[PDB]
């Protein structure tokens, strides 16, 4: 029986050397799983809160009083039910916090618990976890959008796009994908060396090179693909985080690069996808600029996916909202923007239901936890965003597909060119 | 360790008395499950092909050669396999056989194993079978589309649409749902004894009384709404199954109550719109005529739920190019009429991905089976159509449904009037 | 009874995103382990050899030739054999392989094989790692060498040392003594702001600024302790890698920031001691300079820890040679360097009874693999050199020691400044 | 769970005859295990304090307040202790004494809890005790330190050195290094018969012959050796236990065959060193001499072994004392001298990384108990001292070596001559 007996926690650091929580979950058969919750190193205003300590302690970043939380409250509240009712848990750590944004009990020591159960659950049903999350039909291996150049506020450069990622769609399985991505990645350290650019790496493992702006960066990384005997868009196509929330003023407009209107940046974009090999463009405008992307989408939606990321925060509401309005085609998923397992497939759900496409995403601070490799497969989305080949809170995800796709065996398939059929 | 051992089958009867395929599979650990295969009255031309045994016994309808076909090869070839790897044994169930339609093992041979494989996963897991498919997210009660009316082939009467459903979309729950098509039946007994009509039962345990046509069919269907004490549309909505393939001759059109071209069906279909709280019609048009049905979800596809079944087979090939021509808006979900479980998720999938709803359906030769109770819910359908709440056939589902309501608690969501958005 | 039944091997990626061997092991009662094995960017000439696969696949980097030595010589010559005789089984994989350093079938393919089996013993007698290898004493958590600041052949700067470390020495635990680590790196990160110098990372996590030598980088480290609220020295120490061997010509001398003898580089390291509280400097000599080492450590080796990499590379034969010539005082454990566990231990034993000191070593190319962190406390090196605390393969160890920390409870010890007498 | 449930004690005998404490411990899975304590026959000023019961009941010498003590008070302290926590538990029961020698509880009753919840730990991992306490590394076969021959205050003779050992050093393993001392026992009781000398056993089980002084007596043992056909000091070298606390008045010096200062007493071991073939002298000075040791360690301790008996009590407190002041080489390890396996290992510790090596020790008042023998293994000593080849408390000892050998198969490893490098 895989009834909830334990429920403890504990401060860990994340990849930026910042404290997040870990939760350790043990059921009455002797389960015991393990989950750690990644952390945004700037954060949509709509996303759950977290619970920080404040003071002096790693510079306010401290997780006791999360951790306290999942000890002195969630713990009585969830030991005694099945691990297997993944949405009555969910909804016990909803109705225990009892506020929209789990600003109480914070949802970093929610998301905690809900991952560990989930975990616990699968194991004690003796399943994968993207079997148990996905159930037996779960096969796809997601194209990995692996961010190799950074700019925007991550960045001291004068590119304004925060993101620049390879995308290998024509590869023929994950295997080879993974490859693709790691000699791209390889030959575009070569080429910013033959520059005199900068080799250090960014929080999601990508270089950060000072380079003029957007097309000298997606110039970089086209000589790279070629450089490692690969042809861009057919073999390596290229994607966007323009995260437009970070140069955008409230009520103003958009400091790119010239002021410029929510119509002006889609001319910018619309150019971008007539020089480029260009599948995908996250958060093209800002996160409350709802007039905007229906005009973009409406513009250029049916030539290149439009991700959701701030707009959206992983947060059935706002998506409805969305799909309704006819703004972007794809959401970005993160657990921890919205606090629960369950809240976050409702979200994938009405997505999927509505025609729009899903991108399981990585946060900048993440942890050697590998579960949203087990989500992209476990949902079919057919897209992860997880890091460059570098960095293992980045690599590990991938290390975990390789395993995911060993197991499925000739039953495995990878979405490559069918994860984009815009392009 | 859920290893497959033991493959057996056996010839029973289905709910009309004629044979079908039963299968039982054994795994290592003891697990023992047990699937049995409903039957199509009348068939699409693309459905996988049933064996049947001719000759005299059973009207040629036997199953022996199935049985024998499961005992012979499908036993060999899936023993040592795991039962968790549904994708594996029914891709080695479809390359045993090694035809398009599965004419050589037959549809219903393989599906019985594909259906009895799930289920030993499923008890191994020791999840409840929704579960096990669909994942911790699993909760969505279908709207039971309620068939208390018939007419077409199936019928010796002048109304040509096959079936007429009560759909108790205003229910706050999956337990009140079916005690208001229980009682809208009911009073339609009475309203028929009162109007001198037939009270015998058609095959899916609906009446079929000799009325003038369509419209006489729904003016006794919600005087019996009413008779209940609900109101049309708000509480019960109506759906049909117009089956117009079974009134239409090859290259020539629709022979209705007046030879038809696709266009004047939809001005029928449209006026039924205005007059009717109608959320749903199935097969208006037949399963070639891809212009006719283009036109008619052009034209009224926005005012309610279009759903195909003679011309999608749950077949993901043919879905797959009506999505493209922008042909109906639902897919009914037979998994007779594909032969595994992998490729029906495939079809609801590809639906699912592409804005389409699904709706899981009985075949007219049923058995004690429940299975499609578990996957409607697993899939998160929201829609099912399974019989009137007569024959226990049909019951049995709705019995299901109940168990798996009382189960999931206060995780049960109740689709209601979130089944069908554009009534 | 833990019979090793099973050993596989894949090929995955490593923090720089070259591949790298993952092993599996199973136990007939049921345990199943797995490891994965670190790379270094650049090697010492005496370390047990790497098999790579060559040719274009991964730049020549591919292990499928390690993979497939597991699965067709290691696997069939260990299975049978009890996984608690860690000695029998790393004896017959020196014995298979046949060659002084592990040419045949490689270090890393062998190293695979060793680790796993260690932690599946462990698994299979229900004990944490560290106390299966180092028994029930183990309990000393280890300073965390953390390496913030980059220059040497790792580096685009003018600065010939290769890592400056700080050591939290004053630390009342390790989960302090984390903290403490973090506090500075992040001060650090703000100071290399304020001085308009690169924030990008290097391998280790830490940063790679421009900056003038050995002095200016050691200023700005010193300016970050104290900007975290800590005392140079008395709380947050000072420690070195010069890896000297990358800026020595075979027979000529050293070339460094002026070409210099091994006497004048002592004279430096000699002025360095009495200006900054330094604990430890790694191979301020070449690997294979052993008068330069001898008269070195004659000199300042009372002053301040002087460890041997290169000149010993985790090899008891070379270690021998050091003891027997007053060469060093410590040891850098590098279970690649020598390709099993049990020539690591005899290392280990060698220093440990010679009055030498170790510290366990991550390798640039790391995985999220944690077992040196296990390995740290079992053999009670109070001491551990794995990076920044930044980049998940580094902070996954100091996650790991904090978990070992808890488990211990009140027997836990951290070495603090314990680990370094000199100082 | 190796939780601990029961803890029980009786009153048995040491091999002297006199009574001693033997401690069960239960855990919850079904675990006993069973230790006994040993006794000296006189004792260190420092040794942790034995309880004894006075009256008249076996002069003084019953056990029978250490056995309450255990039921009383110490069971009660460490039920539901895991017994895998050797620290955690120690710590317990010293914190519950109270007391800086263990006078409140008893040594005696303390070190019985100790030892047999270790054993209970290695019986619940499935691990032999060497193994548990030494990890998978643990593999060397000690030199057996065999007391052939006494004098002292354990004899009625005019030698005043204590114990005369054999230590089979050029033996190829272990069974043959036994074989070895056995057959030079065997001669020296034939040479002892022809010159007319008493063959009676002491304590240990080596003779005690009235000879002329401690020339006489090695004279004999060369004899016995040859008489072997084995090559002295090659093959078999000689070792001594002075015990010289025995033969000094506190502040006035050594009384020995003429009153000799510590220098005098250095000249006369310097004179034997030259004249035999000594590998190791115990407490050649009195246990608070610190001035005198140090100066002997000077002169001698470059060519011999030195070993600290008395002046460490197998104590860290007074070990670390000893390696500040470069006395001694060497640590006899007594784990009655100190009450706890955990304090024992914490002194082992401290001489190994000291430079130090140690020698496991018996008591002259020993047991059936064989602990010993698998600690010297566990932490590789290289070296034992437990008695002659004769009375089964000493040869139980060597016997349960051979059953270690046999166990470790290839693994295995004989000290021999690298136990002794100065030789
Ligand atoms: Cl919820
Ligand atoms: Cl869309
Ligand atoms: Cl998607
Ligand atoms: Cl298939
Ligand atoms: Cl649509
Ligand atoms: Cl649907
Ligand atoms: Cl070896
Ligand atoms: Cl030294
Ligand atoms: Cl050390
Ligand atoms: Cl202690
Ligand atoms: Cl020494
Ligand atoms: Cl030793
Ligand atoms: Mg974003
Ligand atoms: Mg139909
Ligand atoms: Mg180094
Ligand atoms: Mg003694």
């Amino acid at each position: 029986m895989p009834i909830i007996e334990q429920v403890r926690a504990r401060e860990i650091l994340d990849s930026r050397g910042n404290p997040t929580v870990e939760v350790e979950v043990a059921l009455i058969d002797g389960t015991f799983a393990r989950a750690a919750v990644p952390s945004g190193a700037s954060t949509g205003e709509h996303e759950a809160v977290e619970l920080r300590d404040g003071g002096d302690r790693y510079g306010g970043k401290g997780v006791q009083k999360a951790v306290q939380a999942v000890l002195d409250e969630i713990g009585p509240a969830v030991i005694g039910l099945n691990a297997d009712d993944q949405r009555l848990v969910d909804q016990a750590l909803v109705d225990l916090d009892g506020t929209p944004d789990k600003s109480r009990l914070g949802g970093n020591a929610i998301l905690g618990v809900s991952l560990a159960v989930a975990k616990a659950a699968a194991d004690s049903a003796e399943l994968p976890l993207f079997r148990y999350v996905g159930g037996p039909n779960a096969h796809i291996l997601p194209v990995p959008m692996m961010n190799i150049l950074n700019g925007g506020a991550h960045a001291d450069t004068a590119v304004d796009i925060q993101a620049f990622m390879v995308a290998p769609i024509g590869a023929p399985s994950f295997v080879e994908a993974l490859r693709w991505g790691a000699e791209v990645y390889h030959a575009l350290k070569s080429v910013l060396k033959k520059e005199g650019l900068s080799t250090g790496l960014g929080d999601e493992g990508g270089f950060a090179p000072d380079v003029a702006g957007t097309t000298a960066a997606l110039d970089l990384i086209s000589r790279a693909i070629e450089s490692a005997g690969l042809r861009p868009g057919a073999d390596v196509a290229l994607a966007l985080d323009a995260a437009a929330t970070e140069f955008f003023t409230d009520g103003t407009g958009y400091v790119f690069e010239t002021t410029r209107t929510a119509d002006q940046m889609t001319e910018f974009y619309a150019g971008l996808l007539g020089a480029y090999p260009l599948v995908s463009i996250e958060d093209p405008l800002s996160e409350d600029d709802w007039d905007g992307w229906a005009a973009l989408t409406a513009s250029i939606g049916d030539r290149v996916q439009i991700v959701g990321d701030d707009i959206f925060v992983t947060n059935p509401e706002r998506l409805e909202e969305g799909i309704e309005r006819g703004v972007a085609n794809a959401l970005l998923v993160k657990v921890n923007q919205i606090g629960t397992l369950t809240e976050t497939l409702d979200a994938v759900t009405l997505a999927h239901h509505g025609g729009y496409r899903t991108m399981i995403s990585h946060r900048s601070g993440e942890t050697e936890d590998t579960m949203i490799a087990d989500l992209a497969v476990a949902i079919g989305s057919g897209q992860i965003k997880t890091g460059a080949p570098a960095r293992s809170e980045r690599v590990a995800k991938y290390n975990q597909l390789l395993r995911i796709e060993e197991a499925l065996g000739d039953a495995a398939r990878y979405a490559g060119d069918l994860a984009f059929p815009r392009f």
